[PDB]
DNA sequence: CGGCAGTACTG
DNA sequence: CAGTACC
DNA sequence: GCCG
């Protein structure tokens, strides 16, 4: 990254727009930050700034300002509210609208939130685990969590396949949470297992809090036994076997890689979701493998580690 | 001008 | 429904 | 914010 002196200050702007709710501008800043953290060179011209995909006139100009004096005028005019809004929206279950409302109501610290805010069930759990959920775990811990879920699943039906996705599958040394995808090659036995699986995992003390318990996805909180353990975010998603390849791809990510794939799909008159690759309500195309998705998009296969965009 | 993804939960 | 979350 |  020959441009960490540009990206460091752009990231302040990106975050300010993100937590203030301007999600599209925040998207544009993040793309430009990704582009600039990947070029071949330092950028030292406005005509070179425009050179790169994701950098336009206004973003060029901002490069051409750090160009000169080593800072961006715009940074000194970010609302004093941004760090508080960032604090509040780092509570799981609170996003930008809730953070702006708390701010408007005069809350300024997590002590204010604890003592005076009305919290949803999810947000009270997010607040209780505030620090823990900002921490990444070693991937060796994601492994133990995956194999905990697998053992409980395969106990009830040994045909069940369980796979940790997310940053774990992309090979990262640390993970923000664990995403366990479950399916069954028989095409039917995947259904209705959550009752049994989740109560099994509660039986250990392993599952400590539920955030979401739907018919096909569970989002919650777990903790391995013993000393020195922290609470970890855990998602479990159950999918029909015919959808396994698209689910693997979607839940392996990264989010920027998926977004680049949806856009490439759109150039070919197709659509790509966690459930399927389809034509324009079109037809679902058969994708038994991740490799088939790439092939039908006319792309060469990328292993999970080269999707970490 | 307007897309930049679609859906599953929660309440 | 609006809001939040998943990659 | 960028881009078509
Ligand atoms: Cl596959
Ligand atoms: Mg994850
Ligand atoms: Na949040
Ligand atoms: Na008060
Ligand atoms: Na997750």
């Amino acid at each position: 990254n020959h441009n960490l002196h540009i990206t460091e200050k752009l990231e302040v702007l990106a975050k300010a727009y993100s937590v203030q709710g301007d999600k599209w501008r925040a998207l544009g800043y993040a793309k430009a930050i990704n582009a600039l953290k990947s070029f071949h060179k330092p950028v030292t011209s406005y005509q070179e700034a425009c050179s790169i995909p994701g950098i336009g006139k206004r973003m060029a100009e901002k490069i051409i300002e750090i160009l000169e004096s080593g800072h961006l005028r715009k940074l000194d005019h970010i609302s004093e509210s941004v760090p508080v809004l960032e604090l509040f929206s780092n509570i799981w279950g609170a996003g930008t609208k809730t953070a702006q409302m708390w701010y408007q109501q005069g809350f300024r610290s997590l002590e204010d939130i604890r003592s005076q805010a009305s919290l949803t069930t999810q947000q009270a759990i997010g607040l209780k685990h505030y620090s823990d959920f900002l921490e990444r775990m070693p991937r060796e811990e994601a492994t133990e969590i995956e194999q905990t879920v697998q053992k409980a699943a395969q106990a009830f039906n040994s045909g069940l396949l369980c796979v940790a996705c997310g940053s774990y599958r992309r090979g990262k040394a640390t993970c923000g949470d664990v995403d366990v995808l479950i399916t069954h090659p028989d095409g039917r036995s995947h259904r209705g297992i959550f009752s049994r699986l989740l109560d099994s995992l509660r039986q250990e003390g392993f599952l400590t809090d539920d955030l979401v318990k739907g018919e096909t996805k569970y989002l919650g909180v777990c903790r391995l036994p013993g000393p020195g353990r922290r609470h970890r975010r855990l998602d479990i998603i159950v999918v029909p076997y015919s959808e396994f390849a698209c689910a693997l791809l979607y839940f392996t990510g990264s989010a920027h890689f998926n977004r680049s794939m949806r856009a490439l799909a759109k150039t070919k008159g197709m659509s790509l979701s966690e459930h399927a690759l389809s034509t324009a309500p079109g037809r679902v195309l058969p994708t038994p493998t991740e490799k088939d998705v790439f092939r039908l998009l006319g792309l060469p296969y990328r292993e999970p580690a080269e999707r970490d965009w």
